[PDB]
């Protein structure tokens, strides 16, 4: 079970939700469309705060089922591959989550080597592959999918075991694929049927394909800057036998043999067949990525 804080206590403890970044005196970790996520200290405990707001157009009511969503999730569902919500507030106009500090914070920012952290070697990368997946598989087998699959939502511990989080958009699946008038999630991460507004457990494989490849290429899923400005299309110019794998693996890591990377390379375009029903189910990725090491 989960503790009820008021603001006083979160504000207070966030430098009265200073906005400005982590690295220039502020406490502001990072943001999404839904909030803010801020450094602050309980008792001995350093956490991450989420502060609700309409970052992109949603209404009020939305952010509210949202709110309820992430605690009803987070109440069911406990594993070491997910972030770890302590509690909440709700206390007047402002809706407040609170998880356990990830003291190297999001995969997308170890990625970019953000701020000056080193870059993950390959081992590490197979080793947030694996998590990833296995957190992935338990809200499959709890019957939930989550629909927001992306490096960012990916945090890491000191360990670098992978969790993910950003339950907010999650829905109960079940007898046949269902839709929706509104489409969520981010656009170049996101499974062909997900984008006409079908909820399937499959666009959650999809999605995490693009991780796979983010994690092995080091580049961002999409770039105006660079051509293709998506990386899921670099799947179509290895499958033209324009490229191989090897002409994109990242290149800040020494540790990467081609076996390995093949492997994984070969998981991620299992995972991103544009047909739903070609996809892997999560159990299956999980095992190959488990094969793979
Ligand atoms: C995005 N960043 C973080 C997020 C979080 C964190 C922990 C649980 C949750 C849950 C949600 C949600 N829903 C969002 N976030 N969240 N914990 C730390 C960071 C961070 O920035 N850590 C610092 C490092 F990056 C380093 C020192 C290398 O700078």
């Amino acid at each position: 079970r989960f503790h009820s804080f008021s603001f006083y206590e979160l504000k207070n403890v966030t430098n009265n939700f200073d906005e400005r970044p982590i690295s220039v005196g502020g406490n502001k970790m990072g943001e999404g469309g839904f909030g803010v996520v801020y450094k602050g200290y309980v008792n001995n405990t350093t956490v991450a705060v989420k502060k609700l707001a309409a970052m992109v157009d949603i209404t009020t009511e939305e952010l509210k089922q949202q709110f309820d969503q992430e605690i009803k999730v987070m109440a069911k569902c406990q594993h070491e591959n997910l972030v770890e919500l302590l509690g909440f507030s709700s206390d007047g106009d402002d809706l407040c989550l609170v998880y356990v500090y990830m003291p190297n914070g999001s995969l997308l920012d170890r990625l970019s080597c953000l701020d000056g952290t080193p870059p993950l070697s390959w081992h590490m990368r197979c080793k947030i592959a694996q998590g990833a997946a296995n957190g992935i598989n338990f809200l499959h087998e709890n019957h939930h999918i989550h629909r927001d699959i992306k490096s960012a939502n990916i945090l890491l511990d000191e360990a670098f075991t992978a969790k993910i989080s950003d339950f907010g958009l999650a829905r109960a699946s079940e007898a046949q694929t269902v839709m929706t008038s509104r489409i969520v999630g981010t656009t170049a991460y996101m499974a062909p049927e997900a984008l006409r507004g079908e909820i399937t457990p499959k666009s959650d494989i999809y999605s995490f394909g693009v991780v796979l490849l983010e994690i092995i290429t080091g580049l961002p899923a999409v770039d105006e800057h660079r051509e293709p400005q998506l990386l899921l299309d670099i799947k179509e110019e290895i499958e033209d036998e324009e490229k191989t794998i090897e002409d994109y693996i990242d290149k800040k890591m020494n540790d990467a043999d081609s076996t390995s990377v093949e492997a994984m390379y070969s998981v991620a375009s299992q995972c991103l067949h544009e047909k739903k029903n070609k996809r892997p189910d999560i159990k299956k990725v999980q095992q190959l990525l488990q094969e793979m090491t």
